[PDB]
């Protein structure tokens, strides 16, 4: 029940799963509290303690804003946190087979949220039932989000930028000095996440302090080539400047203006993080990743191109209606609450939304790309086109051309479509295979009978999650018992990968090739 680790003894607690037994430690802290004079710094080593720690309930959450678009909605609302928010966030979670497992392969998840949100203790990253069924510790982390933890002032280390992606760092580092006293094997660590979770896996694998920290990485729709997931340095300071004057911290010394900024009560903060753009989209990262020069050596593209990056195994992949979701929360003409048929004039509308900056031209040519219709009088034409506008720029095309680079310079890739609708799906049907409905599968939650899945689902569930577990354990996520479809290796030429759903999987090659082409070459010159 309780574990020495190097800074102290923690206790745990047990969980009866699928008539057996996981060991869950919930909140144990990982840095110094960054409150105070440490608010926007780095994150700092935490000091010896002498009593037994507690972890045995999910710590704070990261003080972030709140989606209440849709207030008493499940399908918005399973994403909000679900503990109190704080400053003090900076804890970790671990949960181990019952018994002790003797060599474990760890499985380190980061959640996504656009850097603005999330948290670990989402009912969707329970990792107890990982543990239970494959024998794979599971750990989780808290990270600053927003301004909190990615303001960015380069150089200056009172607010250097990448604050988040630091405090994710230093987790890995506790799992490499601590995880071996849980029964874990630190040589074998994996890190997954999803969206903003995902592109920070891939900033990992270009980072060069974070090389000795894991072992191989698997991203779940993301990567940081995708057009939200890198602030540049013009913006980070344009929209430092924004916040100083919102909140009346305005200074010349650029680190009186953080002095300023370290005396406002963290709501302050989160109220005018929204305002720093002039124009922002359903999709606005406002404060993000940078080129930072300490996580960040350059841009990362360049880095990406030039192979200077972690050379090891990578698991990728997308859903298939990436983008509807987004359409909600500002596309005119869309509700959740009918089937969404817009007119010519609301996909163009729509556009600007979604491209708030972008010329006339550019989304001239958005739309004659996609609206070469098959048959022009199907009257959800434009609803799926811009879905699939949102989707393509957004993750499906970033991803697949992240693959593509990565694995020119010899390392072994593989990529999936994810394409079931969850029968429990509270969005309408109009948008499908949704950004972010593949993470329950992925942890497992249809194997528990008891929670209204179909049986197929269960069957997908169990598939997924013996793949994921292979793939960690063996640098290979096959399945290779009950007469599975082989997942092949993803070259750059032939460009295969795997769809994932209940009825069959299948190998196909080039996903997306027509509409890649088009934002991978054409529009990054608009
Ligand atoms: C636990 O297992 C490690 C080996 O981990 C494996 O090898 C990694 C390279 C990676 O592929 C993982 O996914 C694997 O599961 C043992 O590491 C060995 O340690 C000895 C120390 O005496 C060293 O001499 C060997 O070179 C190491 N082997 C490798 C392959 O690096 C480790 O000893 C095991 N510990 C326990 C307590 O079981
Ligand atoms: C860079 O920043 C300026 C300043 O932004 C303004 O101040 C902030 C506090 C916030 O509330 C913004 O929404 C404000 O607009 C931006 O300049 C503004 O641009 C808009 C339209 O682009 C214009 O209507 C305002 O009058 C401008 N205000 C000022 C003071 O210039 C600018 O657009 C930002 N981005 C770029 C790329 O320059
Ligand atoms: C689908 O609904 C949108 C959104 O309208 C809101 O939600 C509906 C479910 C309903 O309860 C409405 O009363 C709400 O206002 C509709 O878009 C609106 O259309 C009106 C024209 O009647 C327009 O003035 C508004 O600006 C639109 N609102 C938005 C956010 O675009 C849309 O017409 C509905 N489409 C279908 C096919 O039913
Ligand atoms: C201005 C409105 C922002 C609302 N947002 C929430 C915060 C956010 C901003 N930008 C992002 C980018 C991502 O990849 C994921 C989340 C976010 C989208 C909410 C969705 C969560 C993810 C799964 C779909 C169901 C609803
Ligand atoms: C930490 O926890 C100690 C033991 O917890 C108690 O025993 C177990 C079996 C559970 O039933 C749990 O709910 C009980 O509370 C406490 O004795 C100790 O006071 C706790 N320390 C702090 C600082 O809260
Ligand atoms: C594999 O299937 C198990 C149950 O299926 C039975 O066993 C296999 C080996 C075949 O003989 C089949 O005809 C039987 O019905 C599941 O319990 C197990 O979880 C499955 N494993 C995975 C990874 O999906
Ligand atoms: C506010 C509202 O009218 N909600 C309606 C919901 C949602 O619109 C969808 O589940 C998508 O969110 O759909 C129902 O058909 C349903 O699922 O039983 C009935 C209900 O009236
Ligand atoms: C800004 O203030 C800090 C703290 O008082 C000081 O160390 C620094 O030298 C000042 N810089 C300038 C340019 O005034």
């Amino acid at each position: 029940i309780i574990i020495a680790t190097k800074n102290g003894k923690v206790r745990g607690m047990q969980l009866t799963v699928f008539g057996g037994t996981v060991t869950a430690f919930l909140g144990i802290p990982y840095a110094q509290p960054p409150l105070g004079r440490l608010r926007f710094k780095k994150p700092q080593s935490l000091t010896k303690w002498s009593d037994i720690w507690n972890a045995t309930k999910y710590a704070n959450s990261c003080c972030q804003n709140i989606d209440q678009s849709f207030p008493g909605f499940h399908g918005s609302e399973m994403w909000n946190p679900n503990t109190d928010l704080s400053e003090d966030c900076l804890y970790l979670n671990v949960w181990i087979p019952a018994p002790k497992p003797k060599n474990a392969t760890v499985l380190i998840w980061i959640y996504g949220g656009g850097f603005q949100t999330g948290t670990s203790s989402l009912h969707v990253y329970d990792g107890k039932f990982l543990a239970r069924v494959e024998r794979v510790i599971v750990v989780s982390m808290n990270y600053r989000v927003g301004a909190l933890g990615f303001l960015a002032l380069p150089g200056n280390p009172e607010a250097p930028g990448n604050m988040g992606l630091f405090d994710q760092q230093l987790a890995l580092q506790w799992v490499q000095k601590n995880i071996a006293a849980f029964g874990g094997n630190p040589k074998s660590v994996t890190l997954f996440g999803e969206s903003a979770g995902a592109a920070s896996v891939s900033l990992h694998l270009l980072s060069p302090g974070s090389h000795s920290l894991f072992t191989r990485a698997i991203l779940q729709s993301g990567s940081f080539n995708a057009p939200w997931a890198v602030t540049s340095l013009y913006e980070a300071r344009n929209r430092t400047l924004n916040l100083a004057k919102l909140t009346g911290c305005s200074r010349e010394n650029e680190t009186e203006i953080i002095k300023c900024l370290r005396n406002k009560d963290p709501q302050e903060i989160l109220l005018n993080e929204a305002f720093v753009v002039p124009y922002g989209t359903p999709l606005s990262v406002n404060f993000g990743p940078t080129v930072d020069g300490d996580f960040l050596t350059d841009m990362p593209d360049i880095l990406l191109e030039l192979g200077q990056f972690k050379k090891t195994q990578i698991l990728v992949g997308v859903n298939k209606d990436e983008g509807t979701a987004f359409l909600v929360y500002g596309a005119p003409g869309f509700s959740k609450d009918n089937n969404s048929i817009i007119t010519r004039k609301e996909f163009q509308e729509g556009l600007k939304i979604f491209f708030p900056g972008v010329s006339e031209f550019g989304k001239e040519s958005i739309l004659f790309h996609y609206t070469d219709w098959v048959d022009d009088q199907r009257p959800e034409n434009y609803r799926e086109a811009l879905g699939d506008v949102v989707g393509d720029y957004n993750f499906i095309c970033p991803a697949l051309e992240f693959t593509k680079k990565f694995s020119e310079w010899g390392n072994n890739a593989f990529f999936y479509y994810f394409e079931h609708r969850s029968s429990k799906l509270p969005w309408p049907e109009w948008m499908g295979v949704m950004h972010g409905y593949e993470i329950e599968f992925v942890f497992g939650l249809p194997l528990e009978r008891r929670d209204q899945y179909t049986k197929a689902e269960e069957i997908l569930s169990r598939s997924i999650v013996k793949r994921w577990a292979n793939f960690a354990k063996y640098g290979n996520p096959q399945e290779t018992q009950n007469q599975s479809t082989s997942w092949p290796v993803f070259k750059s030429t032939e460009q295969k990968y795997l769809t994932l759903n209940t009825e069959s999987t299948r190998i196909m090659t080039k996903l997306r090739a027509q509409q890649c082409r088009f934002w991978t070459s054409f529009f990054p010159k608009v």
